[PDB]
């Protein structure tokens, strides 16, 4: 397979190594901040869709699904959301893009606490509070599906999916740290997104693992 890799704008490597080297109690933020992501891809084709209803040949249903893996160590979030282009994936995940990145890594000098994350718009990192490495899926109406990667440390990869087709949307795949396996336990799960999501106007549900 062809794998190309890139390396984060400065700014969101500075992020993210603070996040990894964090001892930040409250990591549950991650949750609320990817099921967050979810809602506002998910408004975006619902309102492509308003003008548009072939935006959701690739899918009709709009939903967020939470699916823990202990055999694997993994809790994925998946939703049928707008997904991303190549270039967008790249540019959301890998640079400041529109975010108030650098206003929080000020904000953190000043002493201010990572749950401000999702205000400065770079919510997604959290999940390295909890995850070792991060695999993003998406597939977007106007593009092929690709996966992006990222175990820190500077750089990320991306690379055409050749995974089960999503018809549209995004998974992020959490690899958590062996001692965050609380997020894959059902009443974790629930008790949190009830806590920092029952907002959500789409439905959240969590599968049961057999
Ligand atoms: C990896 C982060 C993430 C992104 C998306 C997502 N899909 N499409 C889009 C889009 O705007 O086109 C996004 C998305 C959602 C929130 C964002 C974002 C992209 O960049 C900053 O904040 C998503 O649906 C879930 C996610 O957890």
């Amino acid at each position: 397979e062809e794998v190309e890799t890139f390396a984060f704008q400065a700014e969101i490597a500075q992020l993210m190594s603070l996040i990894i080297n964090t001892f930040y109690s409250n990591k549950e933020i991650f949750l609320r901040e990817l099921i967050s992501n979810s809602s506002d891809a998910l408004d975006k084709i619902r309102y492509e869709t308003l003008t548009d209803p072939s935006k959701l040949d690739s899918g009709k249903e709009l939903h967020i699904n939470l699916i823990p893996n202990k055999q694997d160590r993994t809790l994925t979030i998946v939703d049928t959301g707008i997904g991303m282009t190549k270039a967008d994936l790249i540019n959301n995940l890998g640079t400041i893009a529109k975010s108030g990145t650098k206003a929080f890594m000020e904000a953190l000098q000043a002493g201010a606490d990572i749950s401000m994350i999702g205000q400065f718009g770079v919510g997604f990192y959290s999940a390295y509070l909890v995850a070792e490495k991060v695999t993003v899926i998406t597939k977007h109406n106007d593009d092929e599906q690709y996966a992006w990667e990222s175990s820190a440390g500077g750089s990320f990869t991306v690379r055409t999916d050749t995974g089960e087709p999503m018809g549209r949307g995004t998974k992020v795949i959490l690899h958590l740290k062996e001692d965050q396996t609380e997020y894959l336990e059902e009443r974790r799960i629930k008790e949190i997104v009830k806590k920092h999501s029952q907002f959500i106007g789409y439905p959240i549900t969590l599968f049961v693992e057999k």
